[PDB]
């Protein structure tokens, strides 16, 4: 119940929420059906529209008007935004030349430059270029401020998951808004775009920017706007708040436009109908900037123009139906559309089986436009698994397509949609920052929206709540207020074992034909085991181990490794392959060769008998024997300390990567440095497992089975310089491949590896930072580069999309 008989007089768009049943006048009272009786009359005036005209100039103040053109409007803070242009001969902001804002130029009583976040729904990245002719205000923000060619949203590329990621710096799996529709089995409650349940605070995790601000004494405008409040009124409200007394005035504000998304769904992303929505959003930007100029704030405020996600061409006829795959379609609930989430229709049905659902959905039709995954098998870059609201069964839908349960669900009302994989070009969205704290006429590389919360905190002088951004990775966007992080302290120092064991101390069940027999070369081989080639193969320093563990550094001619005595295998293996390097075979006499490592105790080694006895599990090597520098050095590659457990199906992937692709990358990139290793993430939280979280071992042994294998592949950004003699910035690409016992993910896997392996690897592209989380390692500790530049490098994702 709401006693709507109270009044909004002098309360329009009040910032503090008054508690039920007293009636509300805040900018979300509509959504709660709780506005006071006179809210429309008082707070949503429209009389005479939104623009001053010549005849209105110097008018007698009529309180009924939507905005004012009387002499008193400036001191009242309620002029129409074009008042100074029409009535006082001023220019529109957009018509002014841009002039660098070197320092904030703020009115007296302003403690800090305010931040205004101008958010646009469905604003695809390419609209910035493609629509530039009809968006002069936005184009000026873009050209004169700091801009990225695009900003990567989070998956699923839907509205609420992205706006809330922008507000919190968190992945959806951590903030809890994992889709526009959700079921939470613990609450036994459903969240929907339309309705009231979504306003319940229990859905919304983390700490959004307005709460961060408020807790730290920085006042916030109320970010959410009811759909029925026109954009002109949203802008006027912001400008009015900006005229409050110092002690009452917010420092952070948000605007939201439901365009161009609204029209994009109807007309497609480049529908001819799309020009008008773009013109109209630009007009709204113009109104804000004119309004700031009137208030003398246009060289004081930091403005962020940011989108949630893009828009793709999608029509009803491009729908896959689960009824064409599953016998038992009525026993499942599907969350449909540009992604699929499947769970049992009834928890009482004990004939429900995820394994049979997955199999019935796997590579069943030749042109199949979705792929099923258990959520833990989704690309780790999506970070889309560690939440009870995410169903175990996920369908990744091809761009341009929908999935639905049955044809009757689809009945064409639409031409655009979004939600697809966040690396898809059509899903990319926009970022521009303009103001004293942003750089002038600066283009920055694409970056992820999870990074922005940190920066918004920087812009406001706030300490960010713990989040998934990498603070300092976006320092290059900023003129001042940079955050100068220090590298994390190494927690575990390595041991550097020498030769401590005789061959006969080992009883590993391994054999090698290596007893094939010199003071010239013997001193030189001793040098290699002591680290004399380490500077060639470990180019950016040893990775730091950021947790408590026991491990050894092992040096070799061709590779260096950090060998874990706890996990019985390397945490990392580092090696450099020059452009000139030659690939060779594993010699016939060495096919099954495994060699005890006389630096490492039998008790801390793997054994070959475990692999013999495990009929599902084989092994591979982290440093590839194919890339040995010489016949003699090749023996090092067969050390038991370079061995890792691999399913035969996975070995197909790994062997092709090592035998074919590493060389190809070294040819293309002018040498590469490779760091490879295992990852254990059995609880799919994106974080390194402890020893007691491992669910699978090589049968009979304490050898833990990796859930994934990573590689970080680094070279010189200036590829005229070889990877091992690089003077400047680095270039990186990485992957986190799932360690799976089948290649069911790759529908073309019965073909030669040249037709499917690299495609798999591309899907599983990763940031170095993703690998850091998954391993507790910190990379690039010793470069000639600034730490902020290295943080940016660590957040880079190589996407393989066209331009
Ligand atoms: C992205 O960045 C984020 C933010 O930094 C990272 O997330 C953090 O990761 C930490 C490790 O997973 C995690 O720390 C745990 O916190 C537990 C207390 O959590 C509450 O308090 C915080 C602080 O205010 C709050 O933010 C939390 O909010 C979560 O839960 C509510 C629902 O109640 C949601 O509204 C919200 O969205 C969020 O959910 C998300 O996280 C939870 C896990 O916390 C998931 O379950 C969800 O799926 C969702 O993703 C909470 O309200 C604390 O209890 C934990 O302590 C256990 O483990 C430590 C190990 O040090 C040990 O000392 C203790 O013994 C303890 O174990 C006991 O409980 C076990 C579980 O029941 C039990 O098995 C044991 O036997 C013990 O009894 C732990 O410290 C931190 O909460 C989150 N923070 C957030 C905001 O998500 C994230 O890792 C980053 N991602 C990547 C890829 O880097
Ligand atoms: C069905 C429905 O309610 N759709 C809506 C969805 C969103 C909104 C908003 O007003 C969002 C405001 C906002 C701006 C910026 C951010 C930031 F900073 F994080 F980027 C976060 C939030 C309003 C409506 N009406
Ligand atoms: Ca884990
Ligand atoms: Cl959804
Ligand atoms: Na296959
Ligand atoms: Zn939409």
């Amino acid at each position: 119940w709401t006693a709507t008989s109270g009044s909004c007089k002098g309360r329009c768009f009040e910032l503090q929420e008054v508690g039920p049943p007293d009636c509300r006048c805040d900018n979300l009272c509509k959504s709660y059906s709780s506005c006071c009786h006179d809210f429309d009359e008082l707070c949503l005036k429209t009389a005479r529209g939104w623009e001053c005209t010549k005849d209105r100039c110097g008018e007698v103040r009529n309180e009924e008007n939507a905005c004012h053109c009387s002499e008193d409007c400036l001191s009242r803070g309620d002029c129409c935004t074009n008042y100074q242009v029409v009535c006082k001969g001023e220019s529109h902001w957009v018509d002014d030349d841009c002039e660098e804002i070197k320092v904030p130029e703020c009115p007296a009583g302003f403690v800090r430059p305010p931040l205004i976040i101008f958010s646009v729904d469905g604003f695809r990245a390419s609209y910035m270029k493609k629509g530039s002719k009809v968006m002069p205000n936005i184009e000026k923000l873009r050209s004169c401020g700091t801009h990225a060619p695009y900003m990567r949203p989070v998956y699923p590329t839907k509205t609420f998951p992205n706006l809330y990621t922008l507000a919190t710096g968190l992945y959806p799996e951590s903030h809890g808004i994992v889709g526009n529709s959700m079921y939470d089995p613990v609450f036994d409650a459903s969240f929907h775009l339309r309705g009231r349940e979504k306003f319940n605070h229990r859905w919304w995790g983390g700490q959004p920017l307005w709460i961060t601000a408020t807790k730290q004494g920085v006042r916030a405008g109320t970010f959410f706007w009811s759909v029925s409040i026109p954009h002109e009124r949203r802008i006027l409200t912001i400008l009015q708040w900006l005229s409050l007394p110092d002690n009452e005035r917010p420092s952070v504000y948000a605007f939201y436009s439901e365009q161009p998304d609204f029209s994009g769904h109807k007309y497609g992303p480049f529908g001819p109908e799309m020009t008008n929505p773009l013109r109209e959003i630009d007009k709204t930007v113009g109104q804000l900037m004119d309004g700031l100029k009137q208030l003398r704030l246009h060289r004081c405020v930091n403005v962020i123009f940011v989108g949630d996600h893009g828009m793709e061409d999608v029509t009803c006829d491009r729908t896959e139906f689960l009824s064409n795959y599953l016998t038992n379609v009525d026993d499942i609930t599907l969350v449909p559309g540009t992604l699929g989430r499947i769970r049992a229709k009834s928890i009482n049905n004990s004939k429900y089986d995820p394994k049979t659902i997955i199999a019935a959905l796997t590579c069943k039709k030749p042109d199949q436009h979705f792929k099923p995954y258990m959520k833990q098998h989704l690309p780790k870059r999506l970070h889309y698994a560690n939440n009870r609201r995410i169903e175990d069964i996920h369908l990744l839908v091809d761009r341009r397509w929908h999935v639905a349960r049955k044809p009757l669900d689809v009945y064409c009302f639409f031409q655009g949609d979004h939600g697809f994989d966040n690396k898809v070009n059509s899903m990319q969205t926009v970022f521009v920052g303009y103001g004293p704290t942003f750089k002038y006429r600066t283009k920055v590389p694409p970056f992820e929206n999870i990074e922005l919360y940190n920066v918004m905190c920087d812009l406001l002088g706030l300490k960010p709540a713990p989040n998934n951004g990498t603070h300092g990775s976006l320092n290059h966007l900023l003129r001042t207020n940079t955050f100068r992080p220090t590298m994390p302290d190494e927690v575990s120092r390595p041991n550097y074992p020498g030769i401590m064991y005789l061959q006969s101390e080992f009883d590993l069940g391994c054999t090698c034909d290596d007893k094939v027999e010199n003071k010239l070369e013997e001193l030189n081989k001793r040098l290699h085991t002591k680290g004399s080639t380490k500077e060639r193969h470990l180019l950016y320093g040893r990775p730091a181990v950021l947790y408590r563990t026991s491990y050894d550094i092992l040096y070799h001619t061709d590779f260096e490794s950090g060998y874990s005595e706890i996990f019985l295998m390397p945490l990392w293996t580092s090696y450099t392959i020059s452009k000139q390097a030659e690939v060779s075979s594993i010699p016939e006499h060495l096919t099954n060769c495994v060699r005890p490592d006389v630096r490492v105790s039998p008790g801390f080694s793997q054994n070959c008998l475990a692999y013999k006895n495990d009929k599902q599990m084989s092994y591979g090597f982290l440093f590839p024997p194919y890339l040995s520098s010489s016949p003699e050095a090749k023996y090092d590659a067969f050390l038991v300390t370079n061995m890792v457990p691999m399913y035969p199906a996975f070995k197909r992937v790994w062997a092709y990567f090592q035998r074919v692709l590493v060389k190809k990358y070294a040819s293309e990139r002018n040498g590469v440095n490779v760091i490879s290793g295992p990852i254990f993430d059995y609880n799919y939280d994106g974080l390194r497992d402890t020893e007691d979280e491992i669910k699978q071992y090589v049968e009979g042994s304490s050898i833990p089975v990796p859930t994934h294998y990573y590689s970080i592949i680094t070279s010189c950004l200036d590829f005229t310089q070889p990877a091992d003699k690089c003077d400047g910035p680095l270039s990186v690409s990485s992957f986190i491949l799932p360690h799976r016992p089948d290649n069911d993910e790759s529908c073309n896997s019965s073909e030669d590896e040249s037709k499917w392996v690299e495609e798999l690897m591309k899907m599983h592209t990763a940031r170095v930072r993703d690998i850091e989380h998954l391993t507790g390692l910190d990379f690039y500790r010793k470069t000639s580069r600034s730490y902020s530049e290295i943080l940016t490098l660590k957040t880079y994702l190589h996407t393989y999309e066209s331009e």
